[PDB]
């Protein structure tokens, strides 16, 4: 339940950190 | 306080796949 | 580990709405 959500935020931490990158090479 | 964060990432965890998905198309 | 996670999860939240009004404008 804290560890299930540990990882978690650490996926879509990364997942957000890539978005930031391609998306600002788009605009 | 950990179930707020409970769902909270549950919902950020949603939008992330949104943007994934329709920025993936921007490109 | 519970703190942790949850200003984590106050940036990972901002940081997406940023992306999900910029990457907006982009379309």
């Amino acid at each position: 339940y804290v560890y299930q959500l540990k990882d978690e935020v650490g996926e879509l931490k990364g997942e957000v950190r890539a978005l930031k990158d391609e998306v600002k090479d788009l605009k």
